[PDB]
C-alpha cells in the first residue's frame, strides 16, 4: 500500500529549490552545440522548454505529488570539456516544498539534450558508451516564512 | 528544430534498456527492503510511475515520436546504499526506443527519492546524501526476424 | 508489475461493450430528457467525456497498452430512475479493449453526475439517491485471425 | 453549458468520501489477499491509480474545477466474492471534491479489474462473473467558515 | 527563456475576453443552426473542447504559469458565412488570463472545423474557404475590491 | 449527441497535411523577435517545440480525433514588416488524415509566440490592439497509397 501525505493545515510560505544535474558528452558533441550546430535544433532552448514543461507536469509524473501553484522556473546550463550541466530553480508560495519538482525539471531537460544529440553521440555500432546523466542532485531546499 | 521523419522505414523489433541508480543511506535501503517506509510501496510505485512515464516520453521529449510501446519491465537491484532501476522497453516500430527506457528508468527513480525524502533529508530540511548517477543506455536492439 | 509483452500476437480486429447505470431521482432523469439541466447539455458532454477518456485509459491505467483505437460510440437508454450507458470501442490490435470500453463508460457516468449534482444533492447536500451500479463488459470480441 | 463561476466563494476545509465495489471470483479474491496475482501487486497499482485520477480529474470532467488537493486516502475492504474501495479527498478551496473522490475510487476500480483480468475471464474470454457496483458518495463535508 | 516570477504579486480578479471566427460555407452555418451535422453536437463540443483547453494551457505553452481558474464561459454568434466564439476566463490570482482565453478560443474553433470537415471539404478533400480568423484579445481586467 | 467516426477498414496510406495561419505584430516586436532580443526568451524556438508538441497532443484537445502514429512535424517561419507566419506539415501513413493536427501545431505556436512577446505587444493600458491571429488555413491535405 501506499499513503500520501497531507498537506492542508501547514502555513503557505515562500519555498525554493534548486536541483542540478549533467550529461556526459563527447566532447567534440559539447563543442556543436556550443557553437549551435547541431542538425536537428536547439539544444539549450529545447531542454529549457522541456524542463519548465516537465516541472509543471511533476504531479502527473510522481504519484504522490501534490498540484502546486508555481510562481517560477529557470532553467540554466554551463558547459564543461565533456559534459553540460543543468541547473533548475524552482519557486512557489505553498504547504509543501518543491524539490521534487526541480529535480524533475533538471532530469527532463538532460533526457531532451540527449535525444537532440542522439545522433552525433552514439557510435559506429549504434550504442551509447560515452553518454550518460549523472550527480542529479538537490543543491538546496529552502522554506521560509 | 524539427521532428525527424522515420516513415518510410521499416517496421522492426526494437529494444533498448537503460539503468540508473539512486544514492541512499543504508537504513533508507533497509527500510525499503522490509517495508517500513511510511509513504508507502517503494518498489511498486517506482515501477508503475516507470511505466507510465515511459508512455508519457513522447509529451515530455520535444522530438521523441508516438510510439506503439509493446512492453516494460521495470526491475531493482539493491546495494548496500544504493539502488539501481533497470528499464527494458520494446516496440515493433520504425524508431529504436532508448528515450522511451531513459525516460522510464528516470522517473522510477525521481519516484523512489519522492516516496522516501522524509528519511533521506537531514535536520536542515536538505538532501547532502541523495543523489540519482549514472543512468545509460546498457543496450539497444533492432531485430527484422 | 510490469506492462505484459504483446509484440509478437497478431494484429486482429478486437470490440468490446461496457455498460453501466446511474441511479437518479426520477425527477432529474426528468429534467435531462427535456434537457432543463442548468449546467448544460448533459448527454453531449457524457459522450464527448468518455471518447476523450477512452483514449486516455493508457495513462490512467498503469499497465494499459497504448492502442491505436479507430472508433467509439456512447449510447444511452432512460429508466424510470436512472440512465444506462454503453460505450463499444473498436481497434485493429494485438490486444482487446474492454478495459478501454470500462473507462469510457464509466467517466461517461461520472460527467453525467457532475452535470447533475446540483439537482440530485439533498438538502444536506449529500447525494443518497445518486449511485453508479452494475458497470460491466457486455461482450469482449477479438478475432482469431 | 460552462464552468460554473467559484471565485467568489470562501476558501473554505472540503472533504468527501466515495466508495464502490468490484465484484470478483472468490478465487481471484484470494489470490489478491495472499499476492499471487502474477500482474502484480494489485492494491498498491490500484491506490497509485486512484491518487493519480483524483488529480487528473479537471480534465477528465468537463466542468470541473482546477483544484489545489492537499490529500488522498485510498483504503480497501475485503469481501467474500468482492473487493470494496474507499476514496477519501481533502482541500481547502471554493468547491468541494466529491467528484474527485468519485473519480478516484472508480479508477482505483478499474486498475484492480485490469490486474486480475486474466483469473477473472472464462472459457470463452469474456467477464460475467466481474462487475462494479454501488459507487456513491459516503459524505460530503463542507465547512461553513 | 525562463517562466518569469510572479510569486511576488498581489491576488487580484483576473477576467480575460477573447474573441475569434471560423469561416464556413453558408450551408455548413445553417446545417450546424439546425442540428443536422453528422459527426454531432457542433456547439456543445466545441464548449468542451474550449474549457478543457483553458485547463489545459500550462501544458500547451511553455512559460504559462499554473492558474487556479475560477471560471469559463464560452458562446457563439453566429454569421452568415462565419461563427464566432468568445471565451471569458476568471481567476482570482498573481497573472492575468488572457492566453488562457486565447487558447479557449482557438481550440473551440479547432473543434468546430473538426466536426465540420466533412461538409468543408470540397470535391479533391481540400479546405479552399475554411479559415479560423480575428482571433483577439476583446479585454483583459483586473479588480482588487 | 456526437458521433466519432470509424477508420479501422480505411487502408494505411502515406498522408500529408500542411496549414499556414499568421500573427500579426508591432515592427518593432518583429524586429526585435528576428534580432533575437526579447527579454523573456528564444521566441521562434519555443513556438517551433510547443507547435510539435501541440500536433501530439490534438487527440487529447480535439474530442474526435483519433490517435494517430505521426512520423515527422516540420515548423518553419516567415517574416513580414508587421506579422509572422507560420507553417506547420505533419505526416503519417495511416488511416484518417492529418490536416486537424497541422491547424493545432499552427495555432500552438502561434499562441506560444504572443505569449513570449505579451510584454512588447501590449499597449500603455495593457491591452492587445495590434496582436491578432489570422488567416489560419489548410495549404494542401495529401492523401496517396
Amino acid at each position: 500500500g501506499v499513503k500520501m501525505v497531507e498537506i492542508g493545515y501547514k502555513d503557505v510560505v515562500f519555498r525554493k529549490a534548486v536541483a542540478k544535474g549533467r550529461i556526459k558528452l563527447k566532447p567534440e558533441t559539447v563543442k556543436l552545440i556550443k557553437e549551435g550546430k547541431i542538425e536537428k535544433g536547439n539544444v539549450l532552448a529545447t531542454a529549457q522548454i522541456a524542463g519548465i514543461l516537465a516541472v509543471k507536469r511533476t504531479p502527473e509524473l510522481i504519484p504522490l505529488c501534490h498540484p502546486i501553484p508555481i510562481t517560477g522556473v529557470d532553467i540554466t546550463f554551463d558547459f564543461g570539456e565533456d559534459y553540460i550541466e543543468v541547473t533548475c530553480e524552482v519557486r512557489a508560495y505553498y504547504k509543501t516544498g518543491v524539490e521534487m519538482e526541480a529535480l524533475t525539471g533538471v532530469t527532463v531537460a538532460l533526457l531532451a539534450i540527449w535525444d537532440m544529440v542522439k545522433a552525433v553521440e552514439k557510435d559506429e555500432k549504434g550504442q551509447y558508451p560515452y553518454t550518460r546523466i549523472e550527480n542529479v542532485h538537490v543543491v538546496e531546499k529552502v522554506k521560509t516564512h
